[PDB]
């Protein structure tokens, strides 16, 4: 059994690194696409055997709840348009596989979060790093007490940002600046890491407001959160240097990925005991990008929740506030 | 044309690592002891061929005023201890080397930095990570432009301390806990790296009490800088973990040293236009010890300055003093 994906956005992520994927996939498979953009339709659709009937606009989207090809929509979208086309596929009796940041705010993702409900339909956030071999053995390892109890992570996510011109660096489109876009990855590690959620934050922007690139979003921010076990993070999240990276360490040792949530090239060393050492991690049964896709097929398929549902992405957008407070105020945000 | 080091407090450090680095010194050498215990002025004495005539305990230290061959006194004792005998030997001539951190408080640094000013003696502490090659070239790579502006140096100093009741884990004596031992290494590498001094400081403390190590002092205390030039640092600084690392990046690249400030052991990498890749350092003429030793000599012999002077001290403790009060107040501490 495979349960049919509309692919809503046909952008970069989409057409270069998603949409590839299903290759791989055994619960899933392309079956529609959606489009603001008539030309990529027809690009797409003829590339891969999409039929007329089953490419859609903005514009005609919402008949897609008569298409019984499809049951999930993957919203591939500038985040300020992830909340409208959400709902839209979920008022369209579709479950709905969403790219992070999961929306702007807190408020909008608790408006998703109710339009899922209310139409009996599952919501999985693209966390893509979940499903990846080198994480899942990072995770694995601390769950199974080989660190002891985890007392720092230390990671560092960022890239040297292009075009000024692009929605990332629009504040209407993107809802914020490096923070939003990648250094979630930061804060979503510290999370899975520590398996547990912060009580404090503290954070210190750094954003020269004469680059043409950050007129409107930050480009610097880190952050501090301290969690109930007493484990600590330090974060970093950038637009200005790239690094992709962390490392989580307790009593008995330390284990880190670098890069840590790349679409390829993770390498992960750690020191447990003896010394630091390379780790090959236990293969997975297929690539994270294949298997994000399998995994809400198969929540769908057995009545499950997604391991990464909207209250992932809800929990990462609390947090977020809480950065942007933490700095805009200068003091601890209590959480 | 070598000048005399009095070493006072015979200790793991003095003993074990400093004195043995006299042998490839070309302008200092060991000229007299200085100890609280007896039997280590003989055993010492008798291995480094120190006659009775230059040894001296604590009680006699002072009589070091007549001993010509003794140009510097360097003080490795535990912390609280740095300011008597630093003012001590000043007062009785000498020209000072103490270890970090130099004082308990900013103003036991000011007063230490007013008595050798007064004396007419040379300060230095002992920062030996400044001559250390793999640290020298990361300042030359930050120096010469090879990262472009410095945006972040994330860097992370701890080891797992062991028997609590040694003098590190004593208020009275250590002045502190992790961040006055070894934390002051991610503090002094955020400023030597960056070369700049900080504006505002965020920290966080995670100390179990519960644990017979951390009666009295911090375990972990990790902190946030933002500097002039809009540079950031994220620093760890920890009793219950093992790092020893930093990473300096820019828009340009980045460069990292793991172990950054060891002993010995160093081990460059580097992402200059490519992939990450090794670097081999410039090579140094002596080793840190030696060549840290040699350059309060050669400062005093060419009458110059040390390129980590008292000053550099009291500019960590300012720091030092504005972590602790972020950590106690839960805000940024400007500076
Ligand atoms: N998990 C991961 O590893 C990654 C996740 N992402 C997420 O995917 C989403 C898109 O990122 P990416 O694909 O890099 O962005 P792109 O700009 O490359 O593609 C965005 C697409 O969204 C559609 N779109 C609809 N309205 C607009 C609008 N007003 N302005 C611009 N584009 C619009 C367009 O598709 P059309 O022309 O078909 O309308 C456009 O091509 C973001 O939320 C990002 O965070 C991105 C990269 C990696
Ligand atoms: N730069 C570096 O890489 C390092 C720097 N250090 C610094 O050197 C200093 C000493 O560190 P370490 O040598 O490891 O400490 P140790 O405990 O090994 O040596 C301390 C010595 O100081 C003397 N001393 C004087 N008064 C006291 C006292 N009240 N209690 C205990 N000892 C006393 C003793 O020597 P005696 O018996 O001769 O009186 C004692 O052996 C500290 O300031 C530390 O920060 C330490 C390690 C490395
Ligand atoms: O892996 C790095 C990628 O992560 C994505 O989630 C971000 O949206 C991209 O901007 C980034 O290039
Ligand atoms: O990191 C190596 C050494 O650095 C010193 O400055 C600290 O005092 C020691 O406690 C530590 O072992
Ligand atoms: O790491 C730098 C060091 O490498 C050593 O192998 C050389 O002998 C030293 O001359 C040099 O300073």
């Amino acid at each position: 059994r495979k349960l049919g994906y509309a692919i809503l956005g046909l952008g970069y992520y989409a057409t270069r690194i998603i949409m590839p994927r299903f290759a791989e996939c055994e619960h899933s498979r392309l079956a529609a696409l959606v489009s603001g953009t008539p030309e990529k339709l027809k690009t797409y659709g003829e590339q891969y055997g999409i039929p007329e009937t089953h490419r859609y606009s903005y514009e005609t989207f919402d008949r897609i709840i008569d298409n019984p090809d499809v049951d999930i929509v993957y919203v591939i979208t500038p985040n300020s348009l992830h909340r409208p086309f959400t709902e839209r596929a979920a008022r369209a009796g579709k479950h709905v596989m969403c790219e992070k940041p999961m929306a702007n705010t807190v408020a909008d993702c608790e408006a998703m979060i109710a339009a899922c409900k209310k139409a009996g339909r599952k919501l999985m956030i693209g966390y893509r790093s979940r499903f990846q071999a080198h994480n899942i053995e990072a995770i694995k390892l601390v769950r199974d007490g080989a660190l002891g109890p985890v007392r720092t992570v230390v990671t560092d996510h960022g890239f040297t940002i292009g075009d000024p011109k692009q929605w990332r660096l629009n504040r209407a489109l993107a809802g914020g600046g490096s923070l939003m876009d990648i250094g979630i990855y930061s804060l979503n590690a510290a999370r899975y890491l520590t398996g547990e959620e912060p009580v404090a934050v503290n954070a210190v922007e750094s954003t020269d407001r004469s680059d043409p690139r950050f007129g409107e979003v930050e480009d610097i921010i880190n952050f501090q959160l301290l969690f109930p076990s007493g484990a600590t993070a330090n974060c970093v999240s950038a637009y200005s240097v790239n690094c992709n990276r962390y490392r989580v360490s307790g009593p008995k040792g330390w284990v880190e990925i670098d890069p840590a949530t790349s679409y390829q090239g993770q390498a992960m060393r750690a020191q447990l005991g003896g010394p630091p050492a390379p780790r090959e991690p236990a293969p997975q049964p297929k690539n994270q990008f294949s298997a994000q896709l399998d995994h809400l097929s198969e929540c769908i398929l057995t009545g499950r929740e997604p391991i990464v549902g909207g209250d992932d992405g809800l929990k990462d957008l609390r947090v977020i506030e809480a950065i942007y407070r933490a700095a805009r105020e200068g003091r601890t945000v209590k959480l």
